[PDB]
Formats: C-alpha cells, sequence, structure tokens
DNA sequence: GGGGAATCCCC
DNA sequence: GGGGATTCCCC
C-alpha cells in the first residue's frame, strides 16, 4: 500500500525549544545533515502513491505508544495548536518542512494546555462535550501525564491522508532541547595545561561549556587498529559552577615510552555518549 | 537628647534577596562582621534613652532622599508591608534584628507593590481616600520611580520612637543583593598557580563566584611603607561564562631579585573597589 | 543564533 | 544557605 517514509530526519542534537515569550523567527528545525551553507530541513515523501495527498505533523512523545506532546509546533503553516498540515501536490509527493519552530510550554502551562489536547483529541472522533465527570478525568490524565512527560525530548509525527484515508504515521529519531542542561552542545574552551607525565595524576583546569557535575567525564583516548580510553580523575567539588573542571589526569597504557605521545581527550555526559569536539594532550617519558 | 544609632550595619555584600516564591526560612540579614560560628545582624541602639521606646526598620532606596523601596522586609516582627516593629525594653536599649529578609518584587510585580505602599503612604498623616485624579498621579509616581529604582540595592532605615515620639530616622549603608548579576562577594575559590617568574607574563586560571567581564580587575600588591600595586592581564574574552578569569601576571618592580619575594593578589571591582579574600603569589628569579 | 538576566525550584 | 534549572529578555 501507498506507504510514508522519512526521507531526512529531523537533526537530533543542536537545536533549542523556544517559549512563548521569545518569538516566531527563531530558526526552523534543520535536517539530519546541515553543515555550513548546506541547510536541509525534515523531509517525508509518500511512496507507492495514490491521489493528491495531504501531510500534518505533530509533536509526539519520546515514550513508546506515541502521545501528544504538551509542546507545540509553530510557524510555516502551523496551526494555534501545533498542527503543521500541508497539500503534498498531484506529482511530486515529498513534503520538506522549511520552518519548523518547537514551542516549549511552561510548567505552569503544561497542565492547562495539556487538558486542551485531550479534549480535542477526545471531542474528537466521539461527540462534542464534556460532563463534570468527563472534565474532572481529564485534569488528571494531565496531571499524572506532567509526572512522565520529558519536556526536553520530542519526536515528529507525520500522518499522511489521501483525497481523509489515512496512510499509517511515520515517526521520527528523538529531537532533543539544546538549552536543557542534560542535552547543551558539550566544548573545551581552554586548557591549563596539555602536556604532562606518563604516570598521569597531573592537575588540568580545563575551563568547558555548562556541564552537570554528576553527568560529566573527561576521556582520553587513541584509535588505531586496537585502542585504548582513560578518565580524568575529579570529584562534584571539582567542577566549578558547571563552567570548569579540574581534574587530575590519568595514566597512559606504555610507561617505558622512550618518546612523547600525543593522545586526544574529549568531554563526554555518562549518559548520552554525547561528546565534545577534540583536544589534545601529550604524555611525557 | 536621644538618638537612634546603628551599633553594627548590615553586611553590603553576601546576603540574597528572596522571591515571595522561594519561602520564608532562608536566612537573616547578617551583621557586618559574621565569620565562621560567630554570626552578628544588624543592631542598633538609643543612646541617652527616654521612656521605653518602639524602633521601625523598613528598606529604603539607595538613591538619597531616602524613600520607601518597592521591596518588603520578610520574617520575625514584620508586618505584610515590609515594617518591622519592636520594643526596645525601659533597661536594655539595644535592638539585634535577628531575622530578617528582602522579598523580592518581579519587575511585573513592582508596579502594583509600589502603588499600593504610595496609597498607604497617601492616607498616612492626611486624610483617607484617593479621588480618580488622585489615583492617576499615584500611578505616575510609581511608572516614574520604577524606571529610576535599583532593585539590587536597598538601605535599612531604622525610625526610632520614645513612647508615638519621633527621633531622627538612621539610614544605614547599601546592602547588595548577592544574586544580581553584578553584586555579590568576589572570591577566589582556586587558582592554577601560586608562583611564577619575577618578570611577569605568567598565565593563571583563577575560579571565582560570578563577576562582570568588565568590572573586574586582579589586584597584585604587598603593604609594607611603600606600596607597591599592579594588575592581572585579560581581555573580556579571558573572563570565562563569569566563573573563571585566565590572566597574565604583571611584573615584579624590581627584576633584579635574588631571593623569591611573596606579594598578595585579589580580586577588585573597578567601579566599586571592594576586593575579595587575598591569596599569596610568590615572585621567583 | 546565543549569552546572560531574572525567576523559581529544591536538596 | 546555596546550586542550578527554568523562563525570559535583548543584542
Amino acid at each position: 500500500g501507498p506507504y510514508l517514509v522519512i526521507v531526512e530526519q529531523p537533526k537530533q542534537r543542536g537545536f533549542r525549544f523556544r517559549y512563548g515569550c521569545e518569538g516566531p523567527s527563531h530558526g526552523g528545525l534543520p535536517g539530519a545533515s546541515s553543515e555550513k551553507g548546506r541547510k536541509t530541513y525534515p523531509t517525508v515523501k509518500i511512496c507507492n502513491y495514490e491521489g493528491p495527498a495531504k501531510i500534518e505533523v505533530d509533536l509526539v512523545t519520546h515514550s513508546d505508544p506515541p502521545r501528544a506532546h504538551a509542546h507545540s509546533l509553530v510557524g510555516k503553516q502551523c496551526s494555534e495548536l501545533g498542527i503543521c498540515a500541508v497539500s503534498v501536490g498531484p506529482k511530486d509527493m515529498t513534503a520538506q518542512f522549511n520552518n519548523l519552530g518547537v514551542l516549549h510550554v511552561t510548567k505552569k502551562n503544561m497542565m492547562g494546555t495539556m487538558i486542551q489536547k485531550l479534549q480535542r483529541q477526545r471531542l474528537r472522533s466521539r461527540p462534542q462535550g464534556l460532563t463534570e465527570a468527563e472534565q474532572r478525568e481529564l485534569e488528571q490524565e494531565a496531571k499524572e501525564l506532567k509526572k512522565v512527560m520529558d519536556l526536553s525530548i520530542v519526536r515528529l509525527r507525520f500522518s499522511a491522508f489521501l483525497r481523509s484515508l489515512p496512510l499509517k504515521p511515520v515517526i521520527s529519531q528523538p529531537i532533543h532541547d539544546s538549552k536543557s542542561p542534560g542535552a547543551s552542545n558539550l566544548k573545551i574552551s581552554r586548557m591549563d595545561k596539555t602536556a604532562g607525565s606518563v604516570r598521569g595524576g597531573d592537575e588540568v583546569y580545563l575551563l568547558c561549556d555548562k556541564v552537570q557535575k554528576d553527568d560529566i567525564e573527561v576521556r582520553f583516548y587513541e584509535d588505531d587498529e586496537n585502542g585504548w580510553q582513560a578518565f580524568g580523575d575529579f570529584s562534584p567539588t571539582d567542577v566549578h559552577k558547571q563552567y570548569a573542571i579540574v581534574f587530575r589526569t590519568p595514566p597512559y597504557h606504555k610507561m617505558k615510552i622512550e618518546r612523547p605521545v600525543t593522545v586526544f581527550l574529549q568531554l563526554k555526559r555518562k549518559r548520552g555518549g554525547d561528546v565534545s569536539d577534540s583536544k589534545q594532550f601529550t604524555y611525557y617519558p
């Protein structure tokens, strides 16, 4: 049957969710491959095409049975409820989502809009109103929905409709908030010293972009046909105000080196597997 | 005749102003000298006392003619408007204001809090109500009072009353909000190196509490019967995310030293003159 | 497109 | 009492 397929995924990291207060002109969610100059935007296509179509995009959660998220999509052809709906011409069955903004609901707002979604979703298929019992149960699956909803991760859902007749919804990979503390861009600004003894144990003052003291690591490594890794040693007290890490370097694997060796080091969040660009450190005999 | 005198002023820096949402039990505004184990609180005394008395404190602007601040005192024996009122016994004429807080008004709160204290002021000495014209001009103070009021600086105003009968009001020194980006205690957490060449030019990484790029300095000095002083060398790019300063040490005043010499360095505010606790640095040959 | 100010939550 | 997450602001 006709199916929709995502041809260019949204970029997983690097994009920021904006609050209402910020404005509408803040930059559209870019494709999974958008380096300098060549920028891409999420794109999908209806394959084995049947009848001029329609594609709708909305924000779902990260958890599995996809449910609508408190966040809303904003911008180019976006409805006041966070639904993006476009028409995919008779012949060209591909839609490029040029300008997708992600609206960040405040916690003192979630409850309200979560209910407006569930009402809109409930009085959707079935009839028009909600009796008092019905409006009470709504505020529970929004109170207990709040408690489990991750406001820093959303997924894009593409629901296509042939002229309406629904094609199975296709969900994209997760999109993380680049402003949220735990999904910020990792960067090594400056480093104290870039050389030390092979024994390791040299104290280093690395200045970096915000990190969370209990979710950050300084990984030293080298990549030949084998590979080696070690981690700078420090305590949570050593991460100064989220923007600096004071640590002792780890030992190199061979102690008996006759010449100085240069290895790579990067910041890494224990959980995410996310890393910073790499800097270098040289071990001395 | 009887007058009030501040026996122990409030501490000018390091105290945090709290918003209504944080809580009422976060600590009292301490005295000028409150190091580990023995804390003092602002204290005043009615010298050459006349009759048991009544002392009241409230927040006045930093601006000279002391006018009431939009911020209110919170805590022990404080009224819902931010006036603290106590009675000093027939004997001991000293009042130690043990638990005084500063409730921080939001910028969206300011106007309403301001027209409300201004109304209360109107129907103070003079008659009971406000005509619309009187209310329109009361709201006019509020707007033109907001535009020139520093929400980061307040002053305590002690008003003593002989049982009532007024005494002259005594205004304390400014009190800076430690949470305002530009008002806390300059503090040197730790630094890279504590020794370097008498030639000056050695790069030091200093970790500090939040500081302003363009309002900070690194003052080196040694106070004998002379007084040499010099400065760290760094550009605002060298002040990293307000929590670290990468600077190059200055040259010592005598290039010909034969024995190492210990001098001191300290962080200093440019447009203020307050310094952090000084750390030592030793110049070597 | 991004840094830092202002407000709030919480161990 | 303090650290940092959130929400907002404005260059």
